């Protein structure tokens, strides 16, 4: 009750910034997450004992893959922490509770392969869920862990508040399917520009939380350049193994997944910043002005990839 989590001074100050990197000490990541729930939600949001047991069951259900791992989960939750803390009064008590958990759980039991690879392989998950295949799995793992004994962190909510929070989590996790992001951002663009965007309209809020989910999920492009650059190695290490597996099914993969085309990574990153990242943080900044540092950091990293192409590194 009177038991705060507290971080060393450098972490206590830098964790509040969007570009914070959670560091290589895995054993500190649970404490970092609890610190974030406590400050963004309250010391009363979750029973410490259940929250600690839930965090460790979530950790155990992330796999040892290069990129879609436990560090990614805590990293995406920290980006959400930064958004919520810079937009204090815009979010409900339930949204605060739900979104950090959603972020922590959003890639539960990821195998390092895309929805497309699961469909070409004819993985059982692709017959159980025909679209957003991994994301419906991630939500399914979240509910499994919430129903283990001593793991129900939402036990103090009413039956209707409980259903509302699980519904925020489901929509937030589904939204991390990048195939869905393009249309969600186009709609948000049009609504913001014709002045129809209405944060009391539940279907509008849903869209805004979806875009926040994309922004947190892609937040590697908003780090300091050496963090961005080293993360990109992990990202391609997964895509290239997927490419290897496509070649084993007798299918030439797309060039993004073909390790034989490493040389094109810099040009690929430009496409991605221009087509996905920049548009994402631009619309987010329009809707939530205090998230502008994410857009500024993204643009700095685009300028760094332009330098790579010009052989200035
Ligand atoms: C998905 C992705 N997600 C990321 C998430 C966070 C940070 C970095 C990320 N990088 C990528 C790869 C971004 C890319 N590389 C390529 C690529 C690379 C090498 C050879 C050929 C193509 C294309 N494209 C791409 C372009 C436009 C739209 C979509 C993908
Ligand atoms: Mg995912
Ligand atoms: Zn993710």
């Amino acid at each position: 009750g009177l038991m705060q989590f507290t971080l060393p001074v450098r972490l206590c100050k830098e964790i509040e910034l969007f570009h914070f990197d959670i560091g290589p000490f895995e054993n500190m990541w649970p404490g970092i997450f609890v610190y974030m729930v406590h400050r963004s939600c309250g010391t009363s949001c979750f029973e410490l004992e259940k929250l600690c047991r839930f965090i460790m069951s979530v950790k155990k259900n992330y796999r040892r893959v290069p990129y879609h791992n436990w560090k990614h989960a805590v990293t995406v939750a920290h980006c959400m922490y930064a958004i919520l803390q810079n937009n204090h009064t815009l979010f409900t008590d339930l949204e605060r509770k739900g979104l950090l958990i959603a972020c922590l759980c959003h890639d539960l039991d990821h195998r390092g392969f895309s929805n497309s690879y699961l469909q070409k392989f004819d993985h059982p998950l692709a017959a159980l869920y025909s679209t957003s295949t991994m994301e419906q799995h991630h939500f399914s793992q979240t509910v499994s862990i919430l129903q283990l004994e001593g793991h129900n962190i939402f036990s103090t909510l009413s039956s209707s508040e409980y259903e509302q929070v699980l519904e925020i989590i489901r929509k937030a996790i589904i939204a991390t399917d990048l195939a869905l992001y393009f249309g969600n951002r186009k709609q948000l663009e049009e609504m913001y520009q014709t002045g129809s965007l209405n944060l009391n309209n539940q279907s509008h809020r849903d869209r805004v939380i979806g875009l926040m989910m994309t922004a947190c999920d892609l937040c590697s492009v908003t780090k300091l350049w050496p963090v961005t650059k080293l993360t990109a190695n992990d990202i391609y290490a997964e895509f290239w193994a997927e490419g290897d597996e496509m070649k084993k099914l007798g299918i030439q993969p797309i060039p993004m997944m073909d390790r034989d085309k490493k040389d094109e990574v810099p040009q690929g990153q430009l496409g991605f910043y221009n087509a996905v990242a920049i548009p994402c943080y631009t619309t987010l900044t329009q809707i939530l002005p205090p998230t502008e540092p994410l857009l500024k950091a993204c643009r700095d990293n685009l300028s760094q990839w332009e330098k790579v192409i010009r052989g200035e590194e």
